């Protein structure tokens, strides 16, 4: 099964190239616990931000260009990205843009978190109508002083 | 001597009721960069914000309330703080707002990061005067794959 994972703020705006502007530690150490001991497919900018290879994670990069590093795997097409996941339960889609929408379509799970932040932005999280999707978890949290804006956690289900 | 270092937005803002919403890891590293191997003094605010004791350097904690860690020092005043530094070339205060008004008639060095960020702020760095200060090295560097906001480290001695 595969499942996307992103943060989004006001709109559905979601990071291009540069950091995003908010500071959320709580939002990583979600997306730790949800993305450990299971694959991960990423875009080359997303890898970029990211800086190293995430941990405990097979790192896959979708992209056209050619694989810089020897320690994640480089493919250049889904079809590929998926074969390099092996037969696991879960595969993580982690982004940017482009990558959400080819794989939305074949995704049956979404773990997002709704950031209270207005930013300007290009790129949105690819368009979901939330009614051929199930909202089974939400939980709020207010800002504190290691957050810097409330975001809520969300899981949906591909109905 | 003893040197302040402070990271100041738009309207020189130090500070928010929550967490900055600022994602810059090249400021930490220009900040672990500047404190390493020297005693830092920081009010209780900044303490608690930080979560734990800094790695090599000597934490002393300025306020008038106990202590609540053992892996730190604490002090009740400016004199005390100071003599706890001992016999250091140089003394880093890292903040916040009281801690910096406090210390600044005893400066000679400030070495800051303006950044290009307009925010409500909380509390904000004192006024200097910046006929009173010579600026001894400047350089910008603008928002990137994991900065989310251009900045400029300047250092300045007292005039
Ligand atoms: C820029 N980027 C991609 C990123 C950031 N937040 C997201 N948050 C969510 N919810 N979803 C994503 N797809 C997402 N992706 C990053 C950057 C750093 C780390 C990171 O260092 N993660 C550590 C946890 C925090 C740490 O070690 O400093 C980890 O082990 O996953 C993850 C993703
Ligand atoms: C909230 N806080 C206070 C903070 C933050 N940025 C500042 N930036 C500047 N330039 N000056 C300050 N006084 C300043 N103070 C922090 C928070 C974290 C760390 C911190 O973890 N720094 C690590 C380096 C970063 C890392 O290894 O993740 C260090 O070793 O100094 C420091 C200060
Ligand atoms: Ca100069
Ligand atoms: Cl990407
Ligand atoms: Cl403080």
């Amino acid at each position: 099964m595969i499942s996307l994972i992103a943060a989004l703020a006001v709109d559905r705006v979601i990071g291009m190239e540069n950091a995003m502007p908010f500071n959320l530690p709580a939002d990583l150490a979600w997306f730790k616990r949800n993305t450990l001991d299971k694959p991960v497919i990423m875009g080359r900018h997303t890898w970029e931000s990211i800086g190293r290879p995430l941990p405990g994670r097979k790192n896959i990069i979708l992209s056209s260009q050619p694989g810089t590093d020897d320690r994640v795997t480089w493919v250049k097409s889904v079809d590929e990205a998926i074969a390099a996941c092996g037969d696991v339960p879960e595969i993580m889609v982690i982004g940017g843009g482009r990558v959400y929408e080819q794989f939305l379509p074949k995704a049956q799970k979404l773990y997002l978190t709704h950031i209270d932040a207005e930013v300007e932005g290009d790129t949105h999280f690819p368009d979901y109508e939330p009614d051929d999707w199930e909202s089974v978890f939400s939980e709020f949290h207010d800002a504190d002083a290691q957050n810097s804006h409330s975001y809520c956690f969300e899981i949906l289900e591909r109905r």
